[PDB]
């Protein structure tokens, strides 16, 4: 629901993923995380609550969310090609832009 619930349950799900057995539960967890994304995309960080809508740190922050669906994405094709060892590792690659995002605006 808030940006902070959807922040959980994106880093619940790459735990998920981490420890994940096959491809199938590593899809479910990239899924879920999409979603996640996509509702966090519409929020307003605290930091830039003061900032205009349509301001550049505004479009910035959603934009972030682009990429990391992107990304999402293309784990997601290699999950539903049951390659369990390379979902896991481009659901790593995911972790320089969650902390790129995080030093501008957490
Ligand atoms: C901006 C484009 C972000 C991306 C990409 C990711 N996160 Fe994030 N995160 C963002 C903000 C603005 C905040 C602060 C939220 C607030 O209301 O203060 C956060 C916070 C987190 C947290 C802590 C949330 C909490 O406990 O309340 C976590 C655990 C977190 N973020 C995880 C996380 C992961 C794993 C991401 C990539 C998969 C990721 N975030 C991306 C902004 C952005
Ligand atoms: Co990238």
């Amino acid at each position: 629901a808030d940006l902070e619930d959807n922040m959980e349950t994106l880093n619940d799900n790459l735990k998920v993923i981490e420890k994940a057995d096959n491809a199938a539960q590593v899809k479910d967890a990239l899924t879920k995380m999409r979603a996640a994304a996509l509702d966090a995309q519409k929020a307003t960080p605290p930091k830039l609550e003061d900032k205009s809508p349509d301001s550049p740190e505004m479009w910035d922050f959603r934009h972030g969310f682009d990429h990391l669906v992107g990304h999402i994405d293309d784990a997601l094709k290699l999950a539903n090609e049951g390659k369990v060892k390379e979902a896991q590792a481009a659901a790593e690659q995911l972790k320089c832009h969650c902390n790129a995002c995080h030093q501008k605006y957490r």
